[PDB]
RNA sequence: AGGUAA
């Protein structure tokens, strides 16, 4: 359940609610 | 839990 944030492309924890580098909100889509 | 290698 990892995710790829839209905006840097980090991919984050699936625990994280917010990219882990650039803190945008998973779902700021 | 665990972070840059994904
Ligand atoms: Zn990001």
């Amino acid at each position: 359940n990892d995710w790829q944030c839209k905006t840097c492309s980090n991919v984050n924890w699936a625990r994280r609610s917010e990219c882990n580098m650039c803190n945008t909100p998973k779902y700021a889509k």
